[PDB]
């Protein structure tokens, strides 16, 4: 499957899968959960546990505006 870039209006996001599977062998951090989460996700979501959080717990990944967005 390709990469996925969520379209912000401030800037694409990309999304590389490769480095996440990588770098988060435990998958069902983001597999496996109940239904909704495709609904569900947004920016709240993202700039919280669904991307920047994430980033911010383990240590590593992009945590300013213009490491994620990029038009
Ligand atoms: C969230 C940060 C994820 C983590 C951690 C892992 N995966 Fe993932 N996966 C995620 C998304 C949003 C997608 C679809 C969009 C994309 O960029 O591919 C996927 C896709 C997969 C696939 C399909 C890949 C392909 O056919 O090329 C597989 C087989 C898959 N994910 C498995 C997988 C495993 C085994 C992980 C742990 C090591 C893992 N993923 C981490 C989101 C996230
Ligand atoms: C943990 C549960 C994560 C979630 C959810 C998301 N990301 Fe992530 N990401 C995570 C780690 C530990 C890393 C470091 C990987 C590395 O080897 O450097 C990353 C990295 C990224 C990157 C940069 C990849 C690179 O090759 O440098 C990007 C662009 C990125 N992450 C984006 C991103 C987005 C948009 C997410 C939500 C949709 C997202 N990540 C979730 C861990 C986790
Ligand atoms: C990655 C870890 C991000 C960081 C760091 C920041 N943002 Fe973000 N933002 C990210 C994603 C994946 C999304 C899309 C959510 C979705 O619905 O798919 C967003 C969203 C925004 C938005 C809203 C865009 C829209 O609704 O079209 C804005 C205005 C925005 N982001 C701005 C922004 C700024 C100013 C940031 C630094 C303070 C910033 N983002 C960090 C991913 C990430
Ligand atoms: C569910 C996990 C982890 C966050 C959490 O614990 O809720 C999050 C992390 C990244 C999220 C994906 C980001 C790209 C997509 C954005 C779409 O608008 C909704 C479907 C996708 C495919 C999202 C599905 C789901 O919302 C994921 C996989």
């Amino acid at each position: 499957a390709d990469d996925i870039v969520l379209k912000a209006k401030n800037g694409d996001v990309k999304f590389p899968h490769k480095a996440h599977q990588e770098a988060v062998p435990d998958c069902k951090k983001c597999h496996e959960k109940g239904p909704g989460k495709i609904e569900g996700f947004g920016k709240e979501m993202a700039h919280g546990k669904g991307c920047k959080g994430c980033h911010e717990e383990m240590k590593k990944g992009p945590t300013k505006c213009g490491e994620c967005h990029k038009k």
